[PDB]
């Protein structure tokens, strides 16, 4: 069909999209042609460009725009072809397995998942977010619980870095299962531990799960230790994910989106319902973090109370407790869904509200419409507080109207301006370590 | 009196949604069938080999779906007691069990009635196909990268001593020669084959021995599946559960099984003389004891009187010869599996066969439809081994069932029409079974 | 598509073999050993023997003969006339794959070697720790022992014919038995030995059990004969009935007596007077014995027998069930966790029982010279545990001659209370067709 | 500062009477071999680099044989605790632990004809059984790889490079269990097995008494091997082997590829498939210039059709050696050989036998092209474990000054090339002690 110099590879299935029904294959095509392609395009060269020796990101994706990917009908299931695709995913031609199992993974959430409800209530969204993992046979039945879900920031300096492969080789010397957002440094680190400690105790099933969203994988290769990739439709239903499926959190540095994350995190943790679950939240970093999560902390205090820090809790420069408290927690957390009769694998317990789940539109006028009053319930006022936090960290990620920062006016942000003032060095603290402007009185 | 039971096998990881809509189809009218099925399943390999006296005594008997948060349980209400060693469940029975949950509720209640899946017409040939594999992908039913092992193996329900043994024997070799069995779910024919493959897969130190038993809802609810069976699947209509057995297949030996095998065969014929399946491969030996030679042949000489000697190369007898059959068998797996390679089509699953819609579809046996049946040599012979299917399927037991009786009491007998020759074979056919005891209920 | 020379490669026995050791199977298979090593490995390949012969059977193949091969990576079996029955299209049958590189492993590789060869030394075979130390590295190199192994094995003894009620019976233990993921292992032969392993199967099957192991062990001069059933997973050989015995009790976590005839009574009194004995009054070892209907007489004059010689402290050790196959197992099941236990507070192993003190008396083998009859202690002054060990030694020679001919009948020096028991259990027994030989 | 270990592989079912065996040889003068490998077996993974100050610390450590009806355990009297996780010892650790109560209790103790040449090859394969490394049925992927203990950091990035290579395709590292270059290989493997999914990695690490005492095991080896010397240590890399790949290991290297290439070059041998890949980076392409050249001179040319040298391409290093893979099971299979034990290779019995450097017999030690190829590279690795062992140990210091320096016989010409290699040596910074 082409004539041209076009190195190809036709790559068989591993993992996922194996047994697809003939009517599932048509579809599968004929939203290859539609213009999600693109969407498709840019994951699937990000996952082929995985653990790439140049660590950059932009240029790394510029070089390979001559690749390609088309879906191959046959009448057993499915292939995928690979139109110039990097060399260094091969080996003596095959592609590597790790990588051939992250690309069909695109090909399911993107083009099979994705598809039928985007270019196609939070019981449905909750129901659909387990129908998801189903699919993405993450739902292990009869697991007792060990996955450690780590958030943690884009990029982290060297003893940061140094501390989060620690505290992944304790987790791991002691038989635990790491999920991270797929990208890189901190979300890298606690694999690469987890690993050497795995080996040492000769744990034989590695799960190294990686949650993400189209617009991060689109140009954040997945870091390579990701033994299985999923791929959530938006944020609001990643971050929902990443709480069913954890036995423990651990939020580690790194700025922006974990602050973000963490005010996702407790205003589930802080309802009512919600009072009985038991799922581990422990801070930390290396000693020269101490300020760091100091202020976090002192931001917490002020706006939801003190009585939110019920449900966290800070240890520095202890990788061996935080991975040992992460163990003895385990347990709990089996019981604790016992005698809820809730999955051990799924949470189906924990009360998200549906504020927490309803995605946060990066207009101009979300914003001006945001409240931040201390007589609005604890759980209310940290909602739009994570509502206007993802909304900042999309403002450079998505660029979904990058030149709305003030196109008519600063952002109205109506309510007590001292949550604001908190938010000063705060937001200056993270540009510090490099992870009215913005609002208005 | 009451114990609950955990999922084994089907069902094992379900939406909360999901579980839900189990308890709701399982209060509809649909209930009585889950029930039935249900304790079909739990009375197998009854000591007493009694139909309908076994599942009568058990009057007290009833079910129910319970909800958690994790899944999905069962109630079981006054369950036979043989069921439990040491208070527990037979794994077996278990995992029959939570199969009647699958394919009862979950599958039939959610096609006809709810409509989730909303790109589902049912009479599009397509979308039954497709669905038939979804039916089969979620039973675990289907393996990706099996290489070819599956000897369909048709039968009859009541058999003598000698076919048993016969049979029996066949299974042995079938399974010397490490070939997995599939059959109907039932007794004898059914049961024969998988009871010897066993102690074949066993000498031969074949692990993972797969026994399919294929059903629909109104067999499994009055014949309990044989002891045997290590995976069950439930297809909505006869119709689904044929089409069924020959995509999976890849090879299939019909038993002898009285006047029943007659339409089998030209079901099976049906497909196979089609023009665009001229290239699949799908070994058709027939087989049987000493004994069953006059029966084979009476049927042989009406298939090559009516569609040819054609139709002769399809398919293949043997008799008192076991032995071969499997080795016949074993060696067409090569064949089939290349004929699945070079065609670019999945190994378990025989996409490519093209069943024709009139086989998919059902055929109603009234007066007015029998009749109008065409039967004549010119119509090609994919269509006239069809209505020989259609037409075989209506005046047998015509006279057994009393809805034909009846019914030829009023109306009058089946006045088929089409080639005088053609009928004349269809009767011949009738008159030597039952001199085998395998205005008439038809006329020219 | 086979031959009448065909070469078998090695199954899961004798995989891995060093080329001086390859080199030691070859010498002892051409020395006198041969026709064991022939015998016993037509036997192995006559088993599913459709035709239900013993002997007539494997006289039929004169031709047969086999023969050890070399190759640098270790052995291979030349089969020269082999049966037909035994190969499907031209490849051996798995099953007699094993089992005959299992008689290549013990009748050539142990036996020709511990029996003269000096290359092992400390092997004075008269020592009793170093006949017990000697059937652990048996069942260890038969890779029989498993490390990690919760118990699950019961062992069944029995008549190699048995009316068709008491294999009916002994089937239906078996599918019990097997329904709790229980183990067999018998005397490798037929009737009391194949069906608890027959039935144990549909049980396995129903629950879902995927390791069955349907052990069978044996001597030399009974598998010649006798050929292993169809159902046997692992063949063990073991050099003597004596040796045979012993390794019976280390590797049982159960043992059921079925209705053997008189060919169980030394049986019993062999467990007996190993249970009986002192330093064993901690170690558990459960002994039903079990039947069907008609076999309660049958038990009935047995263990009066016993109670009357032994005492009434020798119900202790066994317990009896009629007709109840369920509860056999029931029992039996329940007894593992227990004998789980024992093991572990003794620090003992699972998969053998080291700590049980079997006599050196047992261990040794009798001739039953009418000279040794006489002289045999069969007093009731005497202990228990040498009662027991002397009262076995009788019964094996008595009824299993051509010197109660020359010398004359067996006229035992015992307390005439014992002798008068004794006859008065032969006389029972052959009420039930299960001067005299003795006096 | 007590606990008692389990079992975990190694010499978990025995039998009472060998558990009296392993007592009582425990007891006697071998107990200090025990304890010190011992030790270090549980210091394998720590930070510290200090292979003898970290022995130094746990001076406190010793070791008893525990009987028990079931087996044997094994009390450890003040471990390092950095070698638990919450009371738990390491896994890997438990194991190799009684791996050394393996090859150092219960074999070397036994084992001391031990004179004969098939003697001591069917023993190295006991020994191998016993160890439970030889898989049977098991497809070659098996590559030895011979290296130096300390390499600077472009000789260990490009040994973790090859190795992740070597991963890349589905290929198992023997090494002398050290750390350097033996740890590297196996270092990247890792990584590689990871990518292709290879879930069963064999990083066997082979070793002797004297090596493993002072020097911890490095933390990938998951299966320790310990021979009794260095002699029979060589002979098992040369039958387990499938391919062996030799970096950088400065002077160390020599009498190695000598000791190769005599197996190599014999005639017996002319039909046996090892390959033979020399490989390192850049700045090891002087290096081994006058290692080839020195060997085309001493040997011949026809020495150069059994070692290949590849430099600065990884990826070809297993492109290659991934090919080899088929021919040498073949090359098995058509001489009715075992894949895991290569038997048919002849060792010839002096390269089996321990070499004396006592000034008389090297000396006497045949150095002239006059005898055949196969002997004069024997005879040269005699030669040269004494030669460059002059400048290092006493024996060719001590024993150099008393009795003079080495006088040996044989050809000039010969001799002239050996000095003028290790002049190149020097130069590469890796009347003078030989004569
Ligand atoms: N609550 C809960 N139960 C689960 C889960 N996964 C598996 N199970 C098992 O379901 C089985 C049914 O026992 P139930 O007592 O009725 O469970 P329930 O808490 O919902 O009532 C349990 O097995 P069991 O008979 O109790 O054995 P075991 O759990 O003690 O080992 C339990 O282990 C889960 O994610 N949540
Ligand atoms: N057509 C088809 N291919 C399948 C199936 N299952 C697995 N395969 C794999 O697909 C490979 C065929 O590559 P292609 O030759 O391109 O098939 P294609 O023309 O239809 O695209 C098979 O090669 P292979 O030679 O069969 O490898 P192997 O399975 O013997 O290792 C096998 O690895 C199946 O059910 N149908
Ligand atoms: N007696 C015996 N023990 C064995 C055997 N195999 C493994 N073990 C284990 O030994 C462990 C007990 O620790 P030890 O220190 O050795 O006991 P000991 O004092 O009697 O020597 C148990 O593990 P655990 O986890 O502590 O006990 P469990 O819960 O598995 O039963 C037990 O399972 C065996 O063949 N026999
Ligand atoms: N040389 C050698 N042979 C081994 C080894 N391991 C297993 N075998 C097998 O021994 C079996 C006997 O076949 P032969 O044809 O006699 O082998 P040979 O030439 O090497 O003597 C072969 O099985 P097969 O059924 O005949 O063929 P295959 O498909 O299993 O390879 C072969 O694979 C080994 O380490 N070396
Ligand atoms: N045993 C084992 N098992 C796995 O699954 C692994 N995945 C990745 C590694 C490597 O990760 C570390 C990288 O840290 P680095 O040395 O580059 O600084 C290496 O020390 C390796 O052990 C690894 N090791
Ligand atoms: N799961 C399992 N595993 C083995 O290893 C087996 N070996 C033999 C059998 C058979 O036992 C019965 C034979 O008795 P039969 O009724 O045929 O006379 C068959 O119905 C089979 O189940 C078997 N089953």
């Amino acid at each position: 069909t082409d004539p041209a110099l076009r190195a190809i590879t036709h790559i068989s299935p591993l993992g996922s999209m194996d047994m697809l029904s003939q009517l599932e294959v048509d579809m599968l095509k004929r939203t290859a042609s539609s213009d999600l392609y693109q969407l498709f395009r840019n994951c699937s060269l990000a996952v082929l460009n995985s653990g790439s020796l140049t660590d950059n990101s932009k240029e790394l994706l510029s070089r390979f725009e001559n690749f390609d990917i088309n879906v191959l009908r046959r009448e057993r299931g499915v292939k995928l072809e690979l139109i110039n695709p990097p060399e260094e995913a091969f080996v003596d031609g095959r592609i590597i397995r790790a990588l051939q199992a992250n690309l069909f993974a695109v090909l399911r959430d993107i083009l099979f998942v994705y598809g039928q409800i985007h270019n196609t209530n939070s019981v449905h969204i909750t129901n659909l977010v387990f129908s998801i993992l189903r699919n993405a046979r993450a739902l292990h039945v009869g697991e007792a619980p060990n996955m450690v879900v780590c958030w943690g920031g884009h990029s982290i300096n060297e003893n940061e870095y140094l501390y989060a492969r620690r505290v992944g080789n304790q987790l791991g010397l002691r038989e635990l299962n790491i999920c991270t957002g797929c990208g890189p440094g901190a979300m890298e680190a606690p694999m690469k531990g987890a690993a050497v400690g795995h080996a040492q105790q000769r744990y034989k099933d590695s799960r190294f799960i990686g949650m993400t969203e189209p617009s991060i994988i689109a140009a954040e290769p997945p870091n390579p230790l990701v033994n299985e990739l999923i791929i959530m439709p938006d944020i609001e239903k990643r971050l929902e994910a990443f709480v069913r499926i954890a036995h423990g959190i651990i939020i580690f540095p790194g700025g922006v989106g974990t602050a973000e994350e963490l005010l996702y995190l407790l205003g589930i943790l802080m309802n009512p319902a919600n009072k009985d679950q038991v799922l581990p939240l422990i801070l930390t970093g290396p000693k020269e973090s101490a300020d760091y999560f100091r202020v976090l902390d002192e931001f917490v205090v002020h706006t939801l109370g003190e009585n939110a820090r019920r449900h966290y809790r800070i240890i520095i420069d202890d990788a061996a407790e935080v991975a040992r408290q992460m163990k003895k927690s385990m347990p709990l957390v089996k019981e604790n869904r016992r005698d809820t009769g809730d999955a051990y694998s799924f949470n189906w317990s924990m009360r998200i509200a549906p504020d927490l789940q309803m995605p946060f539109e990066p207009s101009h006028e979300n914003m001006a419409n945001l409240k931040l009053y201390p007589d609005q319930p604890v759980e209310v006022l940290a909602a739009d507080l994570r509502r206007a936090f993802s909304g900042i960290v999309a403002g450079n990620v998505k660029e979904v109207g990058i030149r709305a920062i003030e196109e008519f006016g600063p952002y109205k942000i109506n309510g007590d301006k001292e949550i604001m003032r908190r938010m000063d060095d705060l937001l200056q603290g993270f540009v510090a370590q490099h992870r009215i402007p913005c609002y208005e009185i």
